[PDB]
This record gives structure tokens, sequence and C-alpha cells, in this order.
């Protein structure tokens, strides 16, 4: 809330660079950040520059996309960890599907406060 809304989104999403781009990394980070209780079905850990993340809401390094969504021009490394556990409750087996592509971070107030997992629905 109020500047920390963005980096609540970046607690969950922004993990500046992983251990590796694999399922042991994504089970580890989902455990430690704790979207593991209950298991989040799909969540992308974004990796890159934090300066780049904020600058997606700038018009220089991110285009406006309809109604306040901001599609990036500086594609980020994005490990889209999808749950292939089966259990909704912990433990959660996360299979990492690593890709590198542009995020649609939804921006309020000059801060990307959110990010659609609409792109990252089926990685």
């Amino acid at each position: 809330q109020d500047n920390s809304r963005y980096t609540h989104f970046l607690t969950q999403h922004y993990d500046a660079k992983p251990q590796g781009r694999d399922d042991r990394y994504c089970e580890s980070i989902m455990r430690r950040r704790g979207l593991t209780s209950p298991c989040k079905d799909i969540n992308t850990f974004i990796h890159g520059n934090k300066r780049s993340i904020k600058a997606i809401c700038e018009n220089k390094n991110g285009n406006p996309h309809r109604e306040n969504l901001r599609i990036s021009k500086s594609s980020f490394q994005v490990t889209t960890c999808k749950l292939h556990g089966g259990s909704p409750w912990p433990p959660c087996q996360y299979r990492a599907t690593a890709g590198f592509r542009n995020v649609v971070v939804a921006c309020e107030n000059g801060l990307p406060v959110h990010l659609d997992q609409s792109i990252f629905r089926r990685p």
C-alpha cells in the first residue's frame, strides 16, 4: 500500500536474478516468498533491472496498452512457474517454464502495481 503496493507486486514477482532457471529454483523461491500456502497456480518471477520495471510505466520503455496496462519494450527474463503439484495445499511442485519475454505490468500512479498472468497463462 502506497508505494509498497508496487513492491508487494515485486516481492512476489521481482526476483532480480535466479539461482537457475529450473524447477528446484522455483520450488525454493515459492517456498521462501510463500505463495506456497495455498499453492499459486501460475506465477511468473520476473528478473532483470528494477529500473527497467519502473520504466515500463514510462512511455519511453513501455507502450500504453489500452486501459492503463503497460506492455514492455525491454523484455525481461521471466521464469513462469506453473503448479504441477496436484495438491492445492503445500507442498507444491512447481515446474519452471523459463522464457524471456515482455511483461504486461498494469500501472497505477507511475508504478507497475500489478501484472497480468494473461500472457503467462500458458507459457
